């Protein structure tokens, strides 16, 4: 099939939720992402499945894009989600255009033996209500499997 496997989602959340939101995110980079990517920790992966910091655990049919320009410039996102699934760990189903005012997507599931786990969080400009537009990157993973 050859799944995209970089997609982008955004949302529109509030400073307030987005500040705990970096701030969760880092800690689990520097601490809690360690563990399982270097012991393949089930725990690890539990602890970020029930974090969900990405809002996608359990959808079957999330709209996402390949083009990070299509989210800024739809939804004018301060929070971009770029998910990383190298190994097409996601159910990723193309939705091609059809109609005025409509966009080539990408369906995804998020299986609850899959995670996406945070590795990044980068300042990425300003939206046009001068926000500051903050990229979290994800790399898709499967459940340690002992
Ligand atoms: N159609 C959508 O809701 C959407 C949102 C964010 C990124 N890509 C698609």
């Amino acid at each position: 099939a050859k799944p995209p496997t970089r997609l982008f989602r955004g949302l529109n959340l509030s400073e307030e939720f987005t500040k705990g939101l970096i701030d969760q995110a880092n800690a689990m980079i520097a601490n809690t992402t360690e563990r399982l990517f270097t012991d393949h920790s089930p725990e690890a992966f539990k602890q970020i499945k029930l974090n969900d910091l990405s809002k996608m655990s359990g959808r079957t049919n999330a709209s996402t894009t390949t083009e990070i320009k299509l989210v800024k410039e739809t939804w004018d996102s301060n929070v971009i989600f770029e998910m990383l699934d190298p190994d097409g760990l996601l159910h990723s189903k193309q939705v091609g255009r059809h109609g005025e005012g409509t966009a080539s997507a990408f369906s995804v599931y998020l299986p609850e033996d899959v995670a996406l786990v945070p590795v990044k969080v980068t300042l990425d400009g300003k939206t046009q209500k001068g926000e500051n537009r903050y990229v979290f990157t994800f790399v898709a993973v499967k459940s340690p499997d002992f």
